[PDB]
């Protein structure tokens, strides 16, 4: 089951660092949860609609200013490339930040690289974290809203919400090389506890969905395996949407893709029956899960999962073999991949009283060693107060 510290030990390991490191206590204190992706896959770049959640494992960072005017950061966590201390000049208008190495140290960077809001003084910091790195669970979107949220003490920033998750997204593009959607940035901003959050990719609106259910909870199943078709993926949708003069697969409904067959790739039509069902089968999933039906839900990550597996190619046998394990347990209500793909966790809706015996069913059928975690629908970015 895995135990998921609060943010009482994470505060305490990350100050008792701090003072361990800087010699003197942290002045200010933020974090940010990672997420999990109740429903909605590979929509995020496709302006479609996601239903994440926040989870319990977050980031958390405590640090304090400087008038040096340099960043000096450790982290604890044993997944993180080495070495665990790094540090660096601001970046001015003559000479800017570059991804580098560490890996981890690039999320950091990229942060203050775009953070829109000046005079940005210098900071000594220490990072924390309780989210699996590179697990599929957003590690990296967890430090960089953590990032973000803690330079907001260092100097207020003026703009929206959705102004924020760009900062931290353009962060991940540059200095990561990934180009991913926004939905990791913008749930870990913005998710609420009990809530999952229907978030319309197009308009950035946001919907409420409660998930406060004694009787239901929430299990991740990390696989432990292993992005380089990540991208491919990305400009076959945006080929198909040009192809169909539409500047998104979002304006673009089953029938009008059935019937513009003939004018795309054989390739192309089938990631984008994906893309354009899973906006639709998201819609329903948050419309089912108001009104209770979690059998229906769970129906819904079905047919997503299988839909991600043949149409869009991005599960591999590990996790097929996950969820098949899951779904052979009645009171799961569904399982499902979660995350970019080949690779990293699946989600399951399941009753609370039967989370035990499906561990040790999916464990049982697994030719690897699966770690789980039971979670919460948890709450976004906060300031912590020392
Ligand atoms: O190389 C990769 C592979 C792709 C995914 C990815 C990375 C690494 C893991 C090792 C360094 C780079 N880390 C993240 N995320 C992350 N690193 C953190 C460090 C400290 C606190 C919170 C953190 O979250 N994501
Ligand atoms: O649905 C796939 C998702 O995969 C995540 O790893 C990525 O950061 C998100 O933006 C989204 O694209």
């Amino acid at each position: 089951a895995l135990r998921q510290p609060q943010v009482a030990e994470l505060l305490a390991e990350a100050r008792r660092a701090f003072r361990e490191e800087f010699g003197a206590e942290p002045e200010l204190a933020v974090s940010a949860p990672g997420r999990v992706n109740l429903i909605g896959e590979h929509t995020d770049y496709n302006q479609g609609l996601v239903l994440p959640m926040a989870l319990e494992l977050m980031t958390v960072l405590v640090g304090s200013p400087r008038k040096d005017g340099l960043v000096s950061l450790l982290t604890t966590s044993e997944g993180a490339d080495e070495p665990q201390r790094l540090q660096f000049p601001l970046p001015t208008a003559q000479r800017s930040l570059e991804p580098g190495t560490p890996r981890w140290a690039n999320y950091v960077k990229g942060v203050i690289q775009y953070y829109p809001a000046a005079p940005l003084p210098g900071f000594s910091a220490v990072v924390v974290s309780s989210v699996p790195l590179g697990g599929g669970l957003s590690s990296s979107a967890s430090l960089e809203v953590a990032t973000y949220t803690f330079l907001q003490q260092l100097c207020p920033d003026s703009g929206t919400i959705a102004a924020r998750a760009q900062v931290c997204q353009q962060a991940e593009h540059s200095f990561a090389g990934m180009p991913c959607g926004i939905m990791d940035q913008f749930i870990s901003l913005m998710g609420q506890k009990g809530h999952a959050l229907l978030i319309d990719c197009r308009s950035l609106e946001t919907s409420l969905v409660p998930l406060s259910d004694p009787k239901l909870a929430v299990l991740i199943t990390n696989s432990n395996v292993r992005s380089s078709e990540y991208p491919v993926r990305r400009r076959q949708c945006e080929e198909v949407a040009r192809a169909l003069g539409a500047a998104s697969l979002r304006e673009v409904q089953l029938e009008e893709l059935e019937a513009a067959r003939d004018l795309v790739s054989k390739e192309g039509f089938r990631r984008a029956r994906h893309v354009v069902g899973e906006i639709r089968r998201t819609a329903q999933a948050a419309a089912a899960l108001r009104r209770g039906d979690y059998r229906a839900f769970g129906r819904l990550m079905v047919e997503s999962h299988r839909s991600l597996r043949d149409d869009y190619e991005v599960s591999c046998p590990e996790l097929d073999q996950l969820v098949e394990a899951a779904l052979a347990v009645p009171g799961v209500y569904g399982s499902r991949m979660t995350g970019g793909g080949f690779g990293g966790c699946t989600v399951t809706l399941l009753e609370a009283s039967a989370a035990p015996h499906a561990m040790r069913h999916i464990q049982e059928h697994y030719g690897g060693t699966a770690t789980f975690y039971l979670s919460q629908a948890a709450d976004g970015a906060k300031v912590l107060c020392l």
